[PDB]
């Protein structure tokens, strides 16, 4: 368990080992946070989120 195999590489979503080392990315409607790991919703109803309101 190295990069993406070790806890998804610490990414919130997509994880890819780009020439060794991890590179996270997000689904459409999300924007990779400053940390290059978390995924921030671009709008009110982002995909994959259960609605609380």
């Amino acid at each position: 368990r190295k990069l993406c195999s070790l806890d998804n590489g610490d990414c919130d979503q997509f994880c890819h080992e780009e020439q060794n080392s991890v590179v996270c990315s997000c689904a459409r409607g999300y924007t990779l946070a400053d940390n290059g790991k978390a995924c921030i919703p671009t709008g009110p109803y982002p995909c994959g989120k259960q609605t609380l309101e």
